[PDB]
């Protein structure tokens, strides 16, 4: 089972469903099952990652195509007042899924701090 | 046009450098907003995340290993969160784009 067995893999392989933004070989972008904003979805790699804290080097480029594809994402979705893009980290950070998801959100203003 | 990142990186005004490469700069955040707040900049001047070129994307990751490299020497062990605000809506300070890696307590939900 590529993707690994939290529920993001299975949403990679369409095992749970998602409302699903964008896909490509890397990656997944999808809509959250509990906005915190009027438009809020995930972008994640295909490839399991448990957290940023232990990415590979070589990982570099996977996590900057999660980025591209977010910010294409918010525009294709209309996002013209801007966004925000969370990764959260462990505890603290408030990972609550361990595969590596950008949160894409917008549609309202995003206050500071971020949390 | 020019911003304060742009004098920050030519060292023209002081900043809390914690990291520096040939392609990005981490230095602490003026207006922390949590016991560890810094910032991960590319040298190269994208104005924001939204007109990033597909030839940028192994430097936007590159600023999230660097953040992630950072947060581990600086003492996160509990956790953290990376940010990237585009625009208004996403109340993008500096028209420079600029991970912010903020730890070192609890960050709450919604993330703003
Ligand atoms: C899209 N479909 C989907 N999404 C889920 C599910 N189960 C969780 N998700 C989504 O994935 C994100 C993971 O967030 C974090 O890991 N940190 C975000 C902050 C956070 C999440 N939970 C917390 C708990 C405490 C503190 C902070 C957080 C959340 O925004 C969930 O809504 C799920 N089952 C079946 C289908 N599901």
């Amino acid at each position: 089972r590529p993707g690994g067995d939290t529920i993001f893999g299975k949403i990679i392989r369409k095992e749970i469903p998602a409302k699903i933004i964008f896909e490509d070989d890397r990656c997944l972008a999808f809509h959250d099952i509990s906005p915190q904003a009027p438009t809020h979805f995930l972008v994640i790699p295909k490839k399991h990652i448990s957290q940023i804290s232990v990415a590979e080097d070589d990982d570099e480029s996977l996590l900057g195509h999660l980025m591209i594809v977010g910010k294409k994402c918010a525009a294709d979705l209309g996002l013209n007042k801007g966004y925000r893009m969370v990764v959260n980290e462990g505890s603290d950070g408030g990972q609550s899924v361990y595969h590596v998801h950008l949160h894409v959100l917008g549609g309202r203003q995003m206050h500071w701090p971020p949390g």
